[PDB]
């Protein structure tokens, strides 16, 4: 069974009561796992009986020592990463004595896909506020490139806003799989690597600027990975400047090793911010 029968549960410092949890509505779909609204009471060590929305990970109905066990190994992990601004971190938990559940930070603000496809020509998004979200992102994928973490499902609908409108990045810990959003050696090898996440966020970059778009839209992806082994490239997104399209092109450089580090586009985005 789940709640904790035969397995080792060791007593943290991050967990919390299970008393002032509430869990509502859930969030979405499941790529990552089954994630509900809940409602923690004093987690801030600073803002006590003041409550907060959070949002935690419990376990499907077809559970198994597996899906436990691997829920586990991410609660490590997200202790491991550390702390940044632009990505979900762990807020806290609720491990032992019941059923296991991982609390992380809760946007108020939905996908950036949604988000984008919102604020399109009330809030009329000023290309001032597009480059922005993207360097946020892009020195989040850096921080998380640090620690040498690769990204699954770098998308918009994979990425979330905060009410503070802080561009959080989901997917360093399933369903169908994001081929239009994956790199050539990516999708012929099999294997990720962080040259195959600069593509992700080149093409993430053009989902952005686009405001929320569908990537090659009308490639069939059968014959998608021919068009890009030949050079087929997207074409530049509107009201983007040239800079930025070009950006996006060395990301999707064929070779690996030519395409530009997280650093590199990190700086040159910086730059750019500094003169709007
Ligand atoms: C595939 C379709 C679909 O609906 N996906 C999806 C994506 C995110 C959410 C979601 C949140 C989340 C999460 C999450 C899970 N595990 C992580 C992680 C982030 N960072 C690292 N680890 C290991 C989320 C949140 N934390 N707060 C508020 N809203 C959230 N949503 C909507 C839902 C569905």
């Amino acid at each position: 069974a789940g709640v904790s029968e035969y397995e080792l549960p060791e007593d943290p410092k991050w967990e919390f009561p299970r008393d002032k949890l509430t869990l509502g509505k859930p969030l979405g779909e499941g790529c990552f796992g089954q994630v509900v609204m809940a409602e923690a009471v004093g987690i801030d060590k600073d803002k006590p009986k003041e409550a907060v929305t959070v949002a935690v990970k419990m376990l499907k109905d077809d559970a198994t020592e597996k899906d436990l066990s691997d829920l586990v190994s991410e609660m490590e992990m997200m202790k491991m990463i550390g702390k940044h601004k632009n990505i979900i971190n762990l807020l806290g938990a609720c491990t032992q004595d019941g059923p296991l559940y991982v609390i992380f930070e809760y946007a108020s603000k939905g996908n950036l896909r949604e988000y984008l496809r919102a604020r399109r020509p009330e809030e009329q998004m000023t290309f001032k506020d597009l480059v922005s979200c993207t360097y946020q992102l892009a020195r989040g994928m850096e921080y998380l490139a640090s620690q040498k973490c690769i990204h699954r499902d770098l998308a918009a609908r994979n990425v979330l806003v905060t009410e503070n409108n802080v561009m959080k990045i989901a997917d360093f810990g399933n369903g169908r799989l994001p081929v239009k959003w994956m790199a050539p050696e990516a999708l012929f090898d099999r294997v990720y690597t962080h040259q195959s996440d600069v593509w992700s966020f080149g093409v993430l970059m053009w989902e952005i600027f686009t405001l929320g778009g569908s990537p090659y839209p009308g490639i069939p992806v059968e014959e998608l990975f021919k068009l890009l082994k030949e050079g087929h490239r997207m074409d530049k997104p509107a009201n983007c400047t040239n800079e930025l399209y070009m950006m996006m092109r060395d990301c999707w450089h064929a070779v690996p090793s030519q395409r530009p580090t997280f650093k590199q586009l990190v700086e040159d985005l910086d730059r750019i911010l500094t003169l709007t």
